[PDB]
């Protein structure tokens, strides 16, 4: 669940994530996919790809077990769906500081509906 | 000062600083130098040291700045003192990662305390 998304994100970016990426871009915080904005966007794009994939257990409220080893994210090992559910969330984590380089306040808006695409398909 | 010090604990560790190492053995989070009884405790050991060629700086309550910049401390320049006291810390926090393995509540000082022997000359 997102409380452990909150836990990885923050213990990977340093950054607080409601804060940062509660709606930037077209992906970012917000519900649903589009065409994204820059490569942060690009990664909570994948994230969403990867949570439709995960069709058995409820990816975005189902919790899991993880753990903070030697500065990684090393999903417990739960059942074959809630497993993958920690990957994608890892992934997004991992992915997201990779690319605090490219980070920009810009794609928040002011905070208002953004013109995002319809996403390329998964 | 002990709030960054308590981060950078935290941070590489994933434990309270205060919960776990308050008063942990001879020398984690408690006064003077003992002949360390774990590894943990060799680390306070060696923090306490860092400290000793302190002069200039309250290692105890002088505030300095550092980053988590891909997942790793990086110390804000500041001056010598505080680069220093920064590094101690710093290595403080990764000494007590590294030594996870062996944390032995049986020495958490706080739980009966501990006879601790003389410590070596720094």
């Amino acid at each position: 669940s997102l409380v452990e998304l909150g836990k990885m994100i923050l213990q990977e970016t340093g950054k607080n994530p409601a804060k940062s990426y509660g709606a930037y871009g077209c992906n970012c915080g917000v519900l649903g996919r589009g065409k994204p904005k820059d490569a942060t966007d690009r990664c909570c794009y994948v994230h969403k790809c990867c949570y439709k994939k995960l069709t058995d257990c409820d990816p975005k409220k189902d919790r899991y077990s993880y753990s903070w080893k030697d500065k990684t994210i090393v999903c417990g090992e739960n059942n074959s769906c809630l497993k993958e559910l920690c990957e994608c969330d890892k992934a997004v984590a991992i992915c997201l500081r990779e690319n605090l380089d490219t980070y920009n306040k810009k794609y928040r808006n002011n905070h208002l509906k953004p013109f995002c695409k319809k996403a390329d398909p998964c």
